[PDB]
């Protein structure tokens, strides 16, 4: 076989799972959160995937 | 096979899942948030997938 | 076969679920949220895929 | 089998679901919300695909 | 077979799962956050995938 | 001050929330239940307060 | 001060929740399910607070 | 003071949180359940509090 | 002071939580649960306060 | 002071946390559980408190 990508690929076969991001945010995964209390200026309380780019 | 791509691809055969992003976000898996109270100014409380930028 | 794409594909054979986004955003899964009180000014309770880009 | 896109496409066989977005936004999935109470200026209490872009 | 990649691809073949990120946030995993209390301006309570780099 | 009760009593000053129940169910609290496919005979699904004294 | 109960009582002061129960069920608090697929005969799927005495 | 119960009391002061049972189930607190497949005759996938009795 | 219980009390001053159980279930905590597949006949998956006393 | 009990009492002062139980279950305690995949015929997966006496 031939292949030629100039990104960003996923190529594959017999595959249970893609995710192929530029940007940007995916969830595909199972994620429980239970919280009670948040305060405080400003805490990232519960974050599992995360980008933070200020300028 | 023969494939060439600029990108971006998600390519495949069998697959149970695929998702392919430019931006943006995308939602597809399970997911539970159980919350009590959010304070603060400003806090990001639960964030499961998640990009901030600012300028 | 054969298969030349420009961007954004989503090829596939046998596939339970497909999402081909870009902007944008595509809300495919499961998602509960329950909430009790949400104050600050201002925070992001629960998020699960978000992107900001404020200018 | 042949194939040439320009993008975006979503092509597959015997596929339970799918989804193609250019955008904008897409709500497909199982969601359930329950919320007691929203106070602050401005803050996203429960977000789930999410895109800020403001100029 | 012959493979000519920009970068980045993610090219395999009998695959269990796959990711191709450039940004930006990817969760695919199982994930649980149970929480009682968070506090203080500002702590990173729970982070499980995280990249900060405010300028 | 002096108190007799035979119950159930509930007694209090300066409370936020009071129940009290003999019976019989009572339901007060945010509760946000998302659900996608429920089969098989029987199973409870999603219970959160839940007696059962089949006789 | 002075009480004498014969149950079930619940005799407070400057008290934020209170629930008295003989029964039964009482539910006041914040509650996510969030679920995909529930299959078997007859499992508990997803239980918080519960009670079987059948006979 | 003075207090004579026959129970079940629950005599408190200055008291965040009260709860009583005989029976029977209360739920109060904080849950998040998030979850993708339950199969299987017959799984308790996810109890929290739990009692199961069968003559 | 004087206090005579039959049992079962719960007799306090100044005190953040309480609970007084005969039965039966209480929950009054944060918990989260996550969970991608659960198989088997059958199988406690994920218990936190069980009991089981079939005949 | 002077106090006489059958039990089960719980009999404090200036306390912050109170359980008394005859049963039965209390779950009280933060408590995180993530799994993927429970198997098996039949296996107690992740158990926290737990009681089984089945006759």
């Amino acid at each position: 076989k031939k292949g030629v990508v100039h990104g960003v690929a996923t190529v594959a076969e017999k595959t249970k799972e893609q995710v192929t991001n530029v940007g940007g945010a995916v969830v595909t995964g199972v994620t429980a959160v239970a919280q009670k209390t948040v305060e405080g200026a400003g805490s990232i309380a519960a974050a599992t995937g995360f980008v933070k780019k200020d300028q």
